[PDB]
């Protein structure tokens, strides 16, 4: 048995060129910037009485990049602890430990921010520096 149909994106065409039956799945992409909420790609299933999607389609939302990654240190410079939507910048920065003195390295780019070009779903411009 056939699902629903998957979901219309706006300036988008369509999830799947063929596939929206039970062992067919829809893929999703995003515009730049913006991930998907739920899971990408759709698997058709019933939940007992009928044939629904699992995912129900991901909503492409603005990147949360929730929670900034963690830190070697001890988070992380920013005016906010906690992340809004994309187009956020924290900055890391590796810290001395008596007072004075460095016991510390950073890699070399300790400021990030969200930008989603990693293999991950959606991310800053990369994972935290670590004080290496």
């Amino acid at each position: 048995k056939s699902c629903r149909n998957p979901p219309d994106p706006v300036n988008g065409m369509v999830h799947v060129i063929k596939g929206i039956q039970f062992g067919s799945q829809i893929k999703y992409s995003c515009t730049k910037g913006y991930r998907l909420i739920g899971s990408s790609s759709a698997t058709c299933i019933i939940s007992g009485d009928t044939v629904i999607w699992d995912t129900e389609t991901p909503i492409c939302d603005r990147i949360p990049c929730g929670l900034p990654p963690t830190i070697t240190n001890g988070d992380f410079i920013s005016t906010n602890r906690e992340n809004f939507h994309y187009g956020s910048v924290v900055t890391y920065r590796c810290n001395p430990g008596s007072g004075g003195r460095k016991v510390f390295e950073l890699v070399g780019e300790p400021s990030i921010y969200c930008t989603s070009n990693d293999d991950q779903v959606g991310i800053w411009s990369g994972p935290a520096p670590q004080c290496i």
